[PDB]
């Protein structure tokens, strides 16, 4: 637990998100 | 309770975590 | 940007997401 | 591509939240 793994996991989960909200409207 | 509704809430989450990165750095 | 802030908002969003899990299913 | 999916990925953010809750705490 430390600021570069709090970073890294929000970015993957908006990552995430961005294509799971691009394949749902798909 | 149809697929724009989920559309809108994850799109609603997903700015609430970039509001979370931007406020942290 | 506080440690209590991001603390408050993981827990509310976790809690969102145990409400709309559970309308989801119902 | 059906509830269950959703579902499944709606349980999994959310413990991965609690995963980064537990970290900082
Ligand atoms: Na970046
Ligand atoms: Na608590």
């Amino acid at each position: 637990g430390n600021a570069d793994e709090l970073y890294k996991e929000x970015e993957d989960l908006q990552e995430r998100x961005r294509k799971l909200r691009k394949k749902x409207r798909s």
